[PDB]
C-alpha cells in the first residue's frame, strides 16, 4: 500500500 512517487516536502519520514 502506499506507492505513488513519495515527492512530499513535508513529512518525509
Amino acid at each position: 500500500i502506499l506507492k505513488k512517487w513519495p515527492w512530499w516536502p513535508w513529512r518525509r519520514k
